[PDB]
């Protein structure tokens, strides 16, 4: 009942890829706001909780929640090859599959392998838009070491 | 009997589930907001009050007393592989109900001696000090 | 020999089970207590034992209608009474409550409080300031420090 | 027995209290009191919030005038029912204008014995003692004082 | 030009009078209607004068004060000053007599006077100009006590 | 006979108006009327005053209202309540600390109180809110002859 | 290519961009509140929410996209005398960006080794942490003269 | 062209007026005019005066205001006001820091006394609101 394409370039997609994953998770309802503002890759990977909210005109916090537990799953099972030189992704997974997810938010930023050990929790929390105190503190712990 | 499934439940249990407690008058708000398992186990009294509609801080309390006894008692082993249910029971029954919570944040045993107080409250959603305190404690001298 | 609770003032019964108490027996203190105005706010949001002992005043403004500081006073004072002379058996193992009433025999109305965040005589001793005011609900600072203090002189070895 | 000199207010029912307002050109007010049931012990702990927004009186200077006439009554009233250790003597020895605390005090279950812990903020915030220089001079003569 | 006012005892009748004297007349009926006499006139604040008096203007409430400060500079204590502090404050400099009934009415006499600290002379007190809060607190400091 | 310096202390209703006419803001004249404004008054009024009980809406009108009053400030003459010549100790330091006379003299400072005087009560009491002035004016105070 | 000389341009050159990148829509709003290249490399979130009326916080989001990418790839030798241009490149190609930043407060390479974290939020308007700090790091380990 | 040395501290209304028409603010010559602004007030415009009493209420269009004024202050004949002439000592540190002259004269600062000077003066009572500037001017001042 997964979404097809499995592991997907979620970096490279275009509005009508954003399109077609919003239908598959049940949420064509939003597929017109989506494609109004103009949702690529980029911008969903980067997608706020206020821009859901404010331009996406999902005024629920339960519907938003259940829109995260989608793009969570998106995001720990894409492929980022194309942005990922120095594959952040497989080091986030070997801490925990589920730090996967944060790839793109480290990337986005210009983070690679050899810069992390240099990050603070503020740059987690704030650039790299890491929000689970837990994973923070284990992604900060593990990059001390390298 | 046997525990319920409740973090594979969807829908339609949830809704058997508010008719068994006496609120069937909240089963629209809860179809209409498309609540299952996983959302109903991650409630908060912001959704609860503002996209569900229950509107009394008094009937709040009563869900949530309803929510945190079937807490209690459900079947987690699908999502807890470490077994924090029985972990959290063994210090108080009572505890058994933050389980979802500590999965859901990717603890388990092992990773529990590393949580901080701030983690149980606010990735967690550990609202009582008491109970913090107790769970913290514990899980630095299982280290 | 002070004991009015076998005087005519004192709301019937004496040493009430109030953490069992369902609705109907809400209604009839209520009465008792010249509340009959509320009854109909406490039926309709259901309130029993459980929920009567754990009242706050943003429930009692806002949910139960009580619009005035001075009623919900007196309210929080017949309340008060209550939870010194009623029997938490059920829900106290450890016996908090003669704890308490040692300390003061005023103390024995945090029972419940005490009882609902699952502390217990053991755990006692590392209860916190923030935990009394914020989990447990004891709002007087006077209150809170010697609760704390003798917390703190307490015998676990 | 039939009239006492100090009259006994933590004691004093509706009806007492409404005739002490009468007596005090505040009859205007005995309505709004007689429908919020205030009773000695409800008077003796009246607040300014009480009594701007649930008595509605909504002047300062009007409150100022109630509170000069309360505090008057609150100097002189008997509080041997609730004051065991007698903490109004003790207030009055300092300066007879204290005893006006008593019931602050004794509501909150201080006594002789406890006044030694007593901490500015609970004076303040617990027993309603709004003046810094009263508050001062209480803790100042309340170190003095043996604990148990 | 009243010789020692014993404002103190005063009642609404000489609260009115003394409104007529220094060109306040205007103003009679709300002194009237909130009852103000000598006890509530020498303890009145900004905030009662402009909210519960319908003194509006900042510049009218500053001129009233000047008024108010003069008769305060002149007044009869005794009924409430048994130990004299008007003189004694009057000695210091005769601008800082007007500060007698803020004192007295805390219960302050020459013995406590010492005590006292900068917060309370402005909070409690009503002692608004600190030069005068620090002048009256050192000369308290090294007075003569019994 | 005409004085060099004006005496504003004393001027009375008619000079302040007579003073609004030759610095262009006879538009005002109503309103100080209205409010009584003397020469005190004048001396002592704030931002706030002028904006709220005086009707002087813009920010760069005030300004211009100020420039003027500074300047009478400087040149004023103070004599009637600067016995100990305050004013001739500011001018000695820098001509434009003159106009901070009134300040001064208002909360009862004078040549030998001026030592003991603190940053704060030069900004809250006597209302020199230019940090520069403030340090120089505190500086020279602390080492004078006592 | 040719890079363009941003800092120098004209309205009628912003105009241009705008259609290029497919926020015609815009061109009034741009037109209207005069934006030369000095303003457009120098616009803040604030002044395209009110003064240009981009209502969306993702619209605005693809509007920096675009302009990162053009102060990426903009000529700043007018106004750059020092060339903090190619050694932000050379860090990062990704930081050349903030070149208008830096040059417009009047930072050089010579000065550069005295800036702190706070200058480069508040004066030069670099909003990622990340980038900050290596620019900092980066300058502390410069020529000291 | 471009003007040299205008004596800005002295301008009148007019002066101001024809000012705005060059820099292409024809537009608020009303407001100024009515609100009566001089060369002294014009030195000393705020953000906030520009919002609400000269009514610019876009912020680019304040900055474009503020990106004129200036290059006004930075080629302004201070001399009136400038006894120690602190306008040329600025400029030969950055002839961008000549814009702070008006600043500077106007708290009763000169050369001899510019030493003493603090951040947080340099900051609120002379509107040197660029941390790198007032860094700047900080270390000079100290080292003169």
């Amino acid at each position: 009942e997964v979404p097809r394409p499995i592991l997907p370039s979620v970096p490279s997609w275009k509005e009508a890829e954003v399109q077609t994953w919003l239908q598959q998770i049940g949420f064509s309802k939003y597929c017109e706001s989506f494609r109004e503002q103009q949702v690529d890759g980029d911008l969903l990977l980067r997608l706020t909780e206020e821009e859901l909210q404010t331009d996406l005109g999902m005024k629920s916090g339960i519907t938003r929640k259940r829109f995260f537990r989608e793009l969570t799953e998106l995001k720990t099972f894409a492929n980022y090859s194309t942005c990922d030189r120095s594959n952040l992704a497989d080091w986030l997974g070997s801490l925990d599959p589920r730090f996967r997810q944060y790839t793109y938010g480290l990337v986005s930023c210009g983070l690679d392998r050899s810069l992390l050990h240099r990050v603070s929790e503020q740059q987690l929390l704030e650039d790299c838009g890491i929000h689970l105190g837990v994973h923070r503190a284990r992604i900060l712990t593990a990059a001390r070491e390298m």
